[PDB]
Protein backbone atom coordinates (compact mmCIF):
# COMPACT_ATOMS: atom_id res chain seq x y z
CA UNK A 1 0.00 0.00 0.00
CA UNK A 2 1.29 3.55 -0.90
CA UNK A 3 0.50 4.43 2.70
CA UNK A 4 4.04 3.01 3.67
CA UNK A 5 6.03 5.66 1.07
CA UNK A 6 3.52 8.76 1.76
CA UNK A 7 2.40 9.07 5.59
CA UNK A 8 -0.03 11.19 6.71
CA UNK A 9 2.59 13.23 7.94
CA UNK A 10 4.59 13.59 4.02
CA UNK A 11 1.02 14.02 2.74
CA UNK A 12 -0.10 17.10 4.86
CA UNK A 13 3.80 18.67 4.21
CA UNK A 14 2.96 18.68 0.41
CA UNK A 15 -0.32 19.75 0.67
CA UNK A 16 0.51 22.71 4.03
CA UNK A 17 -2.12 25.30 3.18
CA UNK A 18 -5.05 23.30 1.59
CA UNK A 19 -7.42 23.47 5.05
CA UNK A 20 -6.50 27.26 5.30
CA UNK A 21 -9.81 29.38 5.65
CA UNK A 22 -8.91 31.24 2.29
CA UNK A 23 -9.22 27.37 0.36
CA UNK A 24 -13.09 26.75 -0.62
CA UNK A 25 -12.10 23.05 -0.39
CA UNK A 26 -11.11 23.29 3.35
CA UNK A 27 -11.73 20.03 4.70
CA UNK A 28 -12.96 17.93 2.05
CA UNK A 29 -9.16 16.33 0.52
CA UNK A 30 -7.94 14.17 3.20
CA UNK A 31 -5.34 11.44 3.25
CA UNK A 32 -7.51 8.92 3.98
CA UNK A 33 -9.24 9.77 1.15
CA UNK A 34 -6.34 9.78 -0.88
CA UNK A 35 -5.34 5.75 0.17
CA UNK A 36 -9.11 4.51 -0.44
CA UNK A 37 -8.19 5.76 -3.74
CA UNK A 38 -5.04 4.83 -5.13
CA UNK A 39 -6.45 1.19 -3.60
CA UNK A 40 -8.62 1.30 -6.94
CA UNK A 41 -4.99 1.62 -9.10
CA UNK A 42 -3.31 -1.15 -8.81
CA UNK A 43 -0.01 -0.26 -9.84
CA UNK A 44 0.07 3.56 -8.48
CA UNK A 45 2.85 4.58 -6.49
CA UNK A 46 3.78 0.67 -6.34
CA UNK A 47 5.40 0.35 -9.86
CA UNK A 48 9.48 0.91 -10.13
CA UNK A 49 12.23 1.22 -7.63
CA UNK A 50 11.48 3.39 -4.76
CA UNK A 51 12.47 6.83 -6.10
CA UNK A 52 10.17 5.93 -9.22
CA UNK A 53 7.27 5.07 -7.13
CA UNK A 54 7.73 8.42 -5.00
CA UNK A 55 8.24 10.66 -8.52
CA UNK A 56 5.30 9.14 -9.55
CA UNK A 57 3.09 9.96 -6.00
CA UNK A 58 4.92 13.17 -6.58
CA UNK A 59 4.05 13.83 -10.49
CA UNK A 60 0.44 12.33 -9.15
CA UNK A 61 -0.31 15.60 -6.20
CA UNK A 62 2.11 18.10 -8.53
CA UNK A 63 -0.21 18.39 -11.34
CA UNK A 64 -3.02 18.16 -9.38
CA UNK A 65 -1.68 20.86 -6.97
CA UNK A 66 -1.45 22.44 -10.21
CA UNK A 67 -5.23 22.15 -11.14
CA UNK A 68 -6.75 23.44 -7.59
CA UNK A 69 -3.85 25.83 -6.84
CA UNK A 70 -4.38 28.64 -4.62
CA UNK A 71 -0.28 29.76 -5.07
CA UNK A 72 1.02 33.09 -5.46
CA UNK A 73 4.27 34.09 -5.57
CA UNK A 74 4.48 35.58 -2.08
CA UNK A 75 2.18 32.95 -0.54
CA UNK A 76 3.39 31.61 3.18
CA UNK A 77 5.99 28.72 2.16
CA UNK A 78 5.83 29.00 -1.29
CA UNK A 79 3.42 28.81 -4.09
CA UNK A 80 4.23 25.13 -4.29
CA UNK A 81 2.49 24.36 -0.64
CA UNK A 82 -1.00 25.86 -1.52
CA UNK A 83 -2.06 22.64 -3.36
CA UNK A 84 -5.87 21.64 -3.31
CA UNK A 85 -7.18 24.80 -2.22
CA UNK A 86 -10.42 24.47 -4.75
CA UNK A 87 -12.91 21.42 -5.39
CA UNK A 88 -15.19 23.41 -7.75
CA UNK A 89 -14.18 25.64 -11.32
CA UNK A 90 -14.36 29.08 -10.39
CA UNK A 91 -17.71 31.07 -12.12
CA UNK A 92 -17.94 28.24 -14.78
CA UNK A 93 -20.23 29.77 -17.53
CA UNK A 94 -20.63 26.96 -19.30
CA UNK A 95 -22.36 23.09 -18.54
CA UNK A 96 -20.08 21.62 -20.54
CA UNK A 97 -22.11 19.58 -22.32
CA UNK A 98 -21.47 18.75 -25.66
CA UNK A 99 -23.33 16.64 -28.35
CA UNK A 100 -22.67 12.81 -27.89
CA UNK A 101 -25.14 9.80 -28.88
CA UNK A 102 -23.49 7.89 -26.16
CA UNK A 103 -23.12 10.42 -22.93
CA UNK A 104 -26.25 12.00 -23.26
CA UNK A 105 -26.17 14.99 -20.72
CA UNK A 106 -28.47 14.42 -17.39
CA UNK A 107 -31.31 17.08 -16.91
CA UNK A 108 -30.39 20.13 -14.95
CA UNK A 109 -26.81 18.61 -14.23
CA UNK A 110 -23.15 20.94 -15.19
CA UNK A 111 -19.70 19.24 -16.34
CA UNK A 112 -17.74 21.71 -15.02
CA UNK A 113 -14.55 21.41 -13.03
CA UNK A 114 -14.25 19.08 -10.39
CA UNK A 115 -11.85 17.57 -8.00
CA UNK A 116 -7.97 17.07 -7.90
CA UNK A 117 -7.91 17.09 -12.27
CA UNK A 118 -10.63 19.48 -12.10
CA UNK A 119 -12.41 16.65 -14.59
CA UNK A 120 -14.41 18.70 -16.98
CA UNK A 121 -17.25 17.69 -19.99
CA UNK A 122 -20.22 14.91 -20.20
CA UNK A 123 -17.79 12.92 -22.68
CA UNK A 124 -15.05 12.40 -19.85
CA UNK A 125 -17.69 12.20 -16.93
CA UNK A 126 -19.17 9.08 -18.69
CA UNK A 127 -16.20 7.07 -19.24
CA UNK A 128 -14.59 8.10 -16.24
CA UNK A 129 -18.10 7.17 -14.11
CA UNK A 130 -17.94 3.60 -16.02
CA UNK A 131 -14.55 2.89 -15.80
CA UNK A 132 -14.73 3.59 -11.43
CA UNK A 133 -18.47 1.86 -11.41
CA UNK A 134 -20.31 4.90 -10.82
CA UNK A 135 -22.74 7.20 -12.85
CA UNK A 136 -20.75 10.41 -12.36
CA UNK A 137 -22.77 11.00 -16.33
CA UNK A 138 -26.35 11.28 -14.19
CA UNK A 139 -24.41 12.57 -10.76
CA UNK A 140 -21.43 14.99 -11.67
CA UNK A 141 -21.33 16.57 -8.34
CA UNK A 142 -20.66 13.40 -6.14
CA UNK A 143 -16.81 14.27 -8.10
CA UNK A 144 -17.40 17.39 -5.51
CA UNK A 145 -18.79 15.54 -2.57
CA UNK A 146 -17.61 12.12 -1.89
CA UNK A 147 -13.83 12.74 -1.19
CA UNK A 148 -12.43 9.01 -2.52
CA UNK A 149 -15.05 9.45 -5.40
CA UNK A 150 -13.25 12.61 -6.47
CA UNK A 151 -9.87 11.26 -5.59
CA UNK A 152 -10.77 8.24 -8.23
CA UNK A 153 -11.37 11.10 -10.94
CA UNK A 154 -8.21 11.98 -11.19
CA UNK A 155 -6.26 8.62 -10.15
CA UNK A 156 -8.64 7.46 -13.59
CA UNK A 157 -7.30 10.27 -15.71
CA UNK A 158 -3.48 9.22 -14.69
CA UNK A 159 -3.90 6.16 -15.18
CA UNK A 160 -5.97 5.75 -18.62
CA UNK A 161 -4.10 6.37 -21.97
CA UNK A 162 -6.47 8.02 -24.46
CA UNK A 163 -4.89 7.92 -27.87
CA UNK A 164 -3.07 9.06 -29.31
CA UNK A 165 -1.95 9.97 -25.41
CA UNK A 166 0.41 7.63 -23.21
CA UNK A 167 -0.89 7.37 -19.75
CA UNK A 168 0.56 9.68 -17.10
CA UNK A 169 0.92 6.51 -15.20
CA UNK A 170 3.20 5.04 -18.00
CA UNK A 171 5.39 8.15 -18.66
CA UNK A 172 6.12 9.32 -15.18
CA UNK A 173 6.87 5.01 -14.21
CA UNK A 174 9.43 4.65 -17.14
CA UNK A 175 7.42 1.92 -18.87
CA UNK A 176 6.24 4.88 -22.04
CA UNK A 177 8.70 4.68 -25.15
CA UNK A 178 8.26 7.45 -27.89
CA UNK A 179 7.78 6.34 -31.17
CA UNK A 180 9.81 8.28 -34.01
CA UNK A 181 7.11 10.50 -34.56
CA UNK A 182 7.58 11.59 -30.53
CA UNK A 183 11.38 11.78 -30.50
CA UNK A 184 10.83 14.74 -33.52
CA UNK A 185 8.09 16.16 -31.74
CA UNK A 186 10.51 16.21 -28.89
CA UNK A 187 8.39 14.19 -26.76
CA UNK A 188 10.60 12.74 -24.36
CA UNK A 189 9.93 10.66 -21.09
CA UNK A 190 9.54 12.50 -18.07
CA UNK A 191 7.36 15.13 -15.68
CA UNK A 192 7.27 17.43 -18.95
CA UNK A 193 5.20 14.98 -21.14
CA UNK A 194 2.72 14.41 -18.12
CA UNK A 195 2.47 18.31 -18.74
CA UNK A 196 1.67 17.35 -22.41
CA UNK A 197 -0.57 14.99 -21.73
CA UNK A 198 -3.28 16.81 -19.56
CA UNK A 199 -2.71 20.28 -21.25
CA UNK A 200 -0.54 20.70 -24.13
CA UNK A 201 -2.35 21.89 -26.75
CA UNK A 202 -2.26 25.05 -24.74
CA UNK A 203 0.36 24.79 -22.25
CA UNK A 204 3.41 22.82 -24.85
CA UNK A 205 5.56 23.96 -27.50
CA UNK A 206 5.53 27.78 -27.37
CA UNK A 207 8.20 28.16 -24.78
CA UNK A 208 8.09 29.21 -21.15
CA UNK A 209 4.97 29.27 -19.83
CA UNK A 210 3.94 30.20 -15.90
CA UNK A 211 1.44 27.62 -15.99
CA UNK A 212 3.96 24.75 -16.94
CA UNK A 213 6.21 26.74 -14.68
CA UNK A 214 3.90 25.91 -11.58
CA UNK A 215 3.12 22.30 -12.28
CA UNK A 216 7.54 21.85 -12.31
CA UNK A 217 7.11 23.89 -9.14
CA UNK A 218 4.53 21.43 -6.92
CA UNK A 219 6.54 18.58 -8.83
CA UNK A 220 10.10 19.58 -7.56
CA UNK A 221 8.99 20.62 -3.89
CA UNK A 222 7.29 16.94 -3.82
CA UNK A 223 10.58 14.99 -4.85
CA UNK A 224 12.65 17.38 -2.49
CA UNK A 225 10.11 16.30 0.74
CA UNK A 226 10.86 12.52 -0.68
CA UNK A 227 14.45 13.17 -1.09
CA UNK A 228 13.99 11.78 -4.79
CA UNK A 229 15.22 13.26 -7.56
CA UNK A 230 13.40 14.89 -10.24
CA UNK A 231 14.84 12.91 -13.34
CA UNK A 232 14.85 14.38 -16.75
CA UNK A 233 12.79 16.74 -19.06
CA UNK A 234 10.75 18.27 -17.08
CA UNK A 235 9.21 21.25 -18.78
CA UNK A 236 7.54 20.61 -22.46
CA UNK A 237 8.92 24.33 -23.89
CA UNK A 238 9.81 22.72 -26.79
CA UNK A 239 7.64 19.55 -26.95
CA UNK A 240 4.86 19.40 -29.91
CA UNK A 241 1.34 18.98 -28.01
CA UNK A 242 0.36 15.36 -28.18
CA UNK A 243 -2.55 14.65 -30.31
CA UNK A 244 -6.38 14.47 -29.80
CA UNK B 1 -6.35 47.39 -53.74
CA UNK B 2 -2.73 46.27 -53.84
CA UNK B 3 -2.95 44.44 -57.31
CA UNK B 4 -0.84 47.76 -58.66
CA UNK B 5 1.92 46.62 -55.94
CA UNK B 6 2.12 43.15 -56.91
CA UNK B 7 1.04 42.32 -60.79
CA UNK B 8 -0.64 38.79 -61.52
CA UNK B 9 2.89 38.44 -62.79
CA UNK B 10 5.05 39.20 -59.64
CA UNK B 11 2.63 36.82 -57.46
CA UNK B 12 3.02 33.98 -60.12
CA UNK B 13 7.15 34.12 -59.90
CA UNK B 14 7.37 34.57 -56.30
CA UNK B 15 4.83 31.18 -56.13
CA UNK B 16 5.85 29.60 -59.11
CA UNK B 17 5.86 25.79 -58.39
CA UNK B 18 2.94 25.99 -56.71
CA UNK B 19 0.70 24.54 -59.28
CA UNK B 20 3.10 21.55 -60.10
CA UNK B 21 1.96 18.00 -60.00
CA UNK B 22 4.45 17.64 -57.20
CA UNK B 23 2.22 20.12 -55.34
CA UNK B 24 -1.27 19.15 -53.35
CA UNK B 25 -2.22 22.51 -53.37
CA UNK B 26 -2.03 22.48 -57.27
CA UNK B 27 -4.70 25.24 -58.36
CA UNK B 28 -5.77 26.52 -55.30
CA UNK B 29 -4.20 29.31 -54.04
CA UNK B 30 -5.18 31.74 -56.96
CA UNK B 31 -4.00 35.73 -57.59
CA UNK B 32 -7.60 37.12 -57.57
CA UNK B 33 -8.43 35.06 -54.01
CA UNK B 34 -5.40 36.77 -52.66
CA UNK B 35 -6.37 40.19 -54.13
CA UNK B 36 -9.75 39.90 -53.14
CA UNK B 37 -8.64 38.50 -49.34
CA UNK B 38 -6.53 41.52 -49.05
CA UNK B 39 -9.31 44.18 -49.47
CA UNK B 40 -11.57 42.81 -46.49
CA UNK B 41 -8.05 44.22 -44.50
CA UNK B 42 -7.50 47.81 -44.72
CA UNK B 43 -3.80 48.83 -44.09
CA UNK B 44 -2.71 45.63 -45.38
CA UNK B 45 -0.02 46.20 -48.22
CA UNK B 46 -1.11 50.22 -48.41
CA UNK B 47 1.18 51.23 -45.10
CA UNK B 48 3.75 53.08 -45.29
CA UNK B 49 5.96 54.44 -48.10
CA UNK B 50 6.16 52.05 -51.44
CA UNK B 51 9.28 50.31 -50.01
CA UNK B 52 7.55 49.62 -46.94
CA UNK B 53 4.43 48.14 -48.44
CA UNK B 54 6.54 46.06 -50.73
CA UNK B 55 8.37 45.08 -47.37
CA UNK B 56 4.88 44.32 -45.78
CA UNK B 57 3.67 41.97 -48.79
CA UNK B 58 6.84 39.64 -48.99
CA UNK B 59 6.83 39.21 -45.28
CA UNK B 60 3.47 38.26 -45.55
CA UNK B 61 4.00 35.84 -48.38
CA UNK B 62 7.43 34.43 -46.76
CA UNK B 63 6.01 33.76 -43.81
CA UNK B 64 2.84 31.69 -45.45
CA UNK B 65 5.69 30.34 -48.05
CA UNK B 66 7.40 28.53 -45.01
CA UNK B 67 4.33 27.42 -43.22
CA UNK B 68 3.38 25.42 -47.48
CA UNK B 69 6.66 25.05 -48.10
CA UNK B 70 7.64 22.33 -50.79
CA UNK B 71 10.96 23.13 -50.82
CA UNK B 72 14.05 21.43 -50.48
CA UNK B 73 18.34 22.15 -50.89
CA UNK B 74 18.53 20.57 -54.18
CA UNK B 75 14.64 21.74 -55.77
CA UNK B 76 14.01 23.63 -59.03
CA UNK B 77 14.88 27.14 -58.51
CA UNK B 78 15.85 27.01 -55.11
CA UNK B 79 14.29 25.84 -52.35
CA UNK B 80 12.69 29.85 -51.75
CA UNK B 81 10.38 29.03 -55.76
CA UNK B 82 8.23 26.38 -53.48
CA UNK B 83 6.16 28.07 -51.22
CA UNK B 84 2.50 27.86 -51.44
CA UNK B 85 2.94 24.21 -52.11
CA UNK B 86 0.28 22.45 -49.28
CA UNK B 87 -3.11 23.03 -48.07
CA UNK B 88 -3.72 20.49 -45.21
CA UNK B 89 -1.42 19.76 -42.65
CA UNK B 90 0.27 16.26 -43.54
CA UNK B 91 -0.38 13.07 -41.77
CA UNK B 92 -1.98 15.57 -38.25
CA UNK B 93 -2.67 12.05 -35.95
CA UNK B 94 -4.18 14.96 -34.00
CA UNK B 95 -8.34 16.34 -34.27
CA UNK B 96 -6.17 19.15 -32.60
CA UNK B 97 -9.09 19.54 -30.30
CA UNK B 98 -8.23 21.77 -27.07
CA UNK B 99 -11.73 21.49 -24.83
CA UNK B 100 -12.83 25.04 -24.79
CA UNK B 101 -16.00 26.27 -23.55
CA UNK B 102 -15.63 29.36 -25.46
CA UNK B 103 -14.41 27.74 -28.99
CA UNK B 104 -16.10 24.09 -28.83
CA UNK B 105 -14.91 21.33 -30.78
CA UNK B 106 -17.34 20.37 -33.65
CA UNK B 107 -18.24 16.47 -33.02
CA UNK B 108 -16.40 14.76 -36.19
CA UNK B 109 -14.82 17.89 -37.05
CA UNK B 110 -10.36 18.63 -37.30
CA UNK B 111 -8.55 21.81 -36.41
CA UNK B 112 -5.03 20.94 -38.16
CA UNK B 113 -3.17 23.15 -39.90
CA UNK B 114 -4.79 24.37 -43.15
CA UNK B 115 -4.64 27.24 -45.74
CA UNK B 116 -1.28 30.19 -45.70
CA UNK B 117 -0.91 30.28 -42.20
CA UNK B 118 -1.28 26.54 -40.97
CA UNK B 119 -4.31 27.57 -39.32
CA UNK B 120 -4.32 25.14 -36.16
CA UNK B 121 -6.74 24.50 -33.45
CA UNK B 122 -10.59 24.66 -32.13
CA UNK B 123 -8.92 28.08 -30.12
CA UNK B 124 -7.86 29.93 -33.65
CA UNK B 125 -10.32 28.77 -35.90
CA UNK B 126 -13.04 29.84 -33.17
CA UNK B 127 -12.00 33.31 -33.17
CA UNK B 128 -10.43 33.56 -36.57
CA UNK B 129 -14.39 32.67 -38.07
CA UNK B 130 -16.09 35.43 -35.78
CA UNK B 131 -13.73 37.89 -37.03
CA UNK B 132 -14.16 37.25 -40.88
CA UNK B 133 -17.51 36.35 -40.20
CA UNK B 134 -17.70 32.62 -41.04
CA UNK B 135 -18.31 29.23 -39.37
CA UNK B 136 -15.12 27.51 -38.90
CA UNK B 137 -15.72 25.48 -35.85
CA UNK B 138 -19.00 23.92 -37.50
CA UNK B 139 -16.95 23.86 -40.95
CA UNK B 140 -13.11 24.27 -40.64
CA UNK B 141 -12.38 22.42 -43.94
CA UNK B 142 -13.37 25.64 -45.72
CA UNK B 143 -9.90 26.94 -45.31
CA UNK B 144 -8.86 24.25 -47.84
CA UNK B 145 -11.32 24.49 -50.45
CA UNK B 146 -12.47 27.99 -50.15
CA UNK B 147 -9.28 29.71 -51.62
CA UNK B 148 -10.82 33.35 -50.56
CA UNK B 149 -11.62 32.21 -46.55
CA UNK B 150 -7.88 30.14 -46.89
CA UNK B 151 -6.02 34.08 -47.53
CA UNK B 152 -8.53 36.00 -45.23
CA UNK B 153 -7.36 33.12 -42.10
CA UNK B 154 -3.37 34.42 -42.76
CA UNK B 155 -4.49 37.66 -43.26
CA UNK B 156 -6.28 37.51 -39.79
CA UNK B 157 -3.50 36.10 -38.46
CA UNK B 158 -1.37 38.92 -39.42
CA UNK B 159 -3.20 42.04 -39.09
CA UNK B 160 -4.49 40.87 -35.17
CA UNK B 161 -2.59 41.45 -32.19
CA UNK B 162 -2.58 39.01 -29.21
CA UNK B 163 -1.83 40.51 -26.03
CA UNK B 164 1.57 40.54 -25.43
CA UNK B 165 2.19 39.81 -28.84
CA UNK B 166 1.73 42.79 -31.59
CA UNK B 167 0.13 42.01 -35.44
CA UNK B 168 2.96 41.31 -37.77
CA UNK B 169 1.26 44.03 -39.47
CA UNK B 170 2.37 46.62 -36.66
CA UNK B 171 5.64 45.15 -36.58
CA UNK B 172 6.77 44.81 -40.49
CA UNK B 173 5.86 48.57 -40.74
CA UNK B 174 7.58 49.78 -37.94
CA UNK B 175 4.28 50.90 -36.15
CA UNK B 176 5.07 48.98 -33.34
CA UNK B 177 6.73 50.21 -30.33
CA UNK B 178 9.06 47.60 -28.58
CA UNK B 179 7.78 47.59 -24.71
CA UNK B 180 10.37 47.63 -21.80
CA UNK B 181 10.29 43.80 -21.65
CA UNK B 182 10.36 43.47 -24.99
CA UNK B 183 13.94 46.07 -25.37
CA UNK B 184 15.11 43.43 -21.97
CA UNK B 185 14.19 40.11 -24.03
CA UNK B 186 16.28 41.52 -27.43
CA UNK B 187 12.84 41.87 -29.11
CA UNK B 188 13.57 44.41 -31.70
CA UNK B 189 11.71 45.77 -35.15
CA UNK B 190 12.05 43.43 -38.40
CA UNK B 191 10.97 40.36 -39.98
CA UNK B 192 12.61 38.14 -36.76
CA UNK B 193 9.77 39.75 -34.39
CA UNK B 194 7.33 38.21 -37.26
CA UNK B 195 8.87 34.74 -36.80
CA UNK B 196 8.77 35.23 -32.79
CA UNK B 197 4.76 35.99 -33.24
CA UNK B 198 4.53 33.27 -35.65
CA UNK B 199 5.85 30.28 -33.36
CA UNK B 200 8.64 32.27 -31.34
CA UNK B 201 9.01 29.29 -28.37
CA UNK B 202 10.40 26.75 -30.45
CA UNK B 203 12.73 28.81 -33.07
CA UNK B 204 13.84 32.36 -31.13
CA UNK B 205 15.75 32.65 -28.78
CA UNK B 206 17.55 29.11 -28.91
CA UNK B 207 20.31 29.82 -31.97
CA UNK B 208 20.37 29.06 -35.54
CA UNK B 209 17.47 26.91 -36.72
CA UNK B 210 16.74 25.82 -40.38
CA UNK B 211 13.13 26.94 -39.98
CA UNK B 212 14.11 30.42 -39.38
CA UNK B 213 16.70 30.16 -42.27
CA UNK B 214 13.76 29.46 -44.23
CA UNK B 215 11.61 32.18 -43.46
CA UNK B 216 14.25 34.69 -44.23
CA UNK B 217 15.08 32.99 -47.03
CA UNK B 218 11.52 33.12 -48.78
CA UNK B 219 11.36 36.96 -47.35
CA UNK B 220 15.00 38.16 -49.17
CA UNK B 221 13.95 36.07 -52.79
CA UNK B 222 10.37 38.10 -52.71
CA UNK B 223 12.23 41.41 -51.11
CA UNK B 224 14.83 40.56 -54.54
CA UNK B 225 11.99 40.45 -56.82
CA UNK B 226 10.13 43.68 -55.36
CA UNK B 227 13.48 45.52 -55.56
CA UNK B 228 13.52 46.25 -51.69
CA UNK B 229 15.78 45.85 -48.98
CA UNK B 230 14.89 43.64 -46.58
CA UNK B 231 15.17 46.09 -43.08
CA UNK B 232 17.17 45.10 -40.24
CA UNK B 233 17.16 42.57 -37.62
CA UNK B 234 15.61 39.39 -39.99
CA UNK B 235 16.95 36.43 -37.46
CA UNK B 236 15.17 36.18 -33.94
CA UNK B 237 18.04 33.82 -32.63
CA UNK B 238 18.96 36.50 -29.72
CA UNK B 239 14.82 37.44 -29.02
CA UNK B 240 13.37 35.38 -25.75
CA UNK B 241 10.03 34.20 -27.28
CA UNK B 242 6.91 36.23 -26.86
CA UNK B 243 4.75 35.54 -24.05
Amino acid sequence: DISKLISRGTFDQMLKHRNDGACPAKGFYTYDAFIAAAKAFPGFGTTGDDATRKREIAAFLGQTSHETTGGWPSAPDGPYSWGYCFLREKNPSSSYCSPSPTYPCAPGKQYYGRGPIQLSWNYNYGPCGKAIGVDLLNNPDLVATDPVISFKTALWFWMTPQSPKPSCHNVITGIWKPSAADQSAGRVPGYGATTNIINGGLECGQGWKPQVEDRIGFYKRYCDIFKVGYGNNLDCYNQRPFGS
